[PDB]
């Protein structure tokens, strides 16, 4: 919804995430699936450069994407990881939702 809110749901320093600690936060709810970004703020913002508003971008260059499924109930998860390009939805020249992986919708 926001540059804020991308950040927190959607970056990380590590590959290797703590799933199970991760998604019990209010912020995912224990949702079915979450995919995280392995790269820091300043290369994610600059692919929303010169990006119209309210539209996807997808990305030429490919990041490990550490990605976090549900196998249990309530909120019991297995880390999974690939690479490959990433699709921004951008806002202000600024991401602010994870439209997809590999291509946009
Ligand atoms: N909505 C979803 C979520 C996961 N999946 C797939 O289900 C498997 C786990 O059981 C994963 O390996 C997923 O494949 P995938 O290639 O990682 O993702 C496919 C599509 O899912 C969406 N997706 C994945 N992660 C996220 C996320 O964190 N947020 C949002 N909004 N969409 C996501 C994108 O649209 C992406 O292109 C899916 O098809 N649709």
């Amino acid at each position: 919804q926001d540059w804020d809110t991308f950040q927190k749901k959607h970056l990380t320093d590590t590959k290797k995430v703590k799933c199970d600690v991760e998604m019990k936060k209010a912020l995912f709810d224990c949702k079915k699936t979450n995919t995280f970004i392995f790269a820091r703020p300043p290369r994610v913002q600059a692919l929303c450069k010169n990006i119209k508003n309210n539209t996807n971008v997808l990305s030429r260059d490919v990041f490990y994407l550490p990605q976090c499924n549900r196998k249990k109930l309530p909120c019991h998860y297995r880390l999974d990881g690939s690479t490959n390009t990433i699709c921004l939805t951008c806002m202000k020249e600024l991401p602010i939702h994870f439209a997809g992986v590999g291509k946009c919708p």
